[PDB]
């Protein structure tokens, strides 16, 4: 499942409802959102992803939420 349990863990502000300090994560993200193509597979994203905050604030940190959508 996706690669953001890696990377994202720092981008979660972003699913998390409050990309802040995620900034500089989402230029990180647009130079590797091809394993977010994973995450959009929603293999086990959606348990994740898609709680708390994605639900108001799936974000735009603008490396798209990556999903290979």
């Amino acid at each position: 499942a996706g690669c953001n349990a890696g990377q994202l863990t720092v981008c979660t502000g972003a699913i998390a409802g409050g990309a802040r300090p995620t900034a500089a994560c989402c230029s990180s993200l647009r130079a590797q959102q091809g394993c977010f193509c994973q995450f959009a597979k929603d293999p086990r994203y959606g348990r994740y992803v898609n709680s708390p905050n994605a639900r108001k604030a799936v974000s735009s940190c603008g490396i798209a939420l990556p999903t290979c959508h």
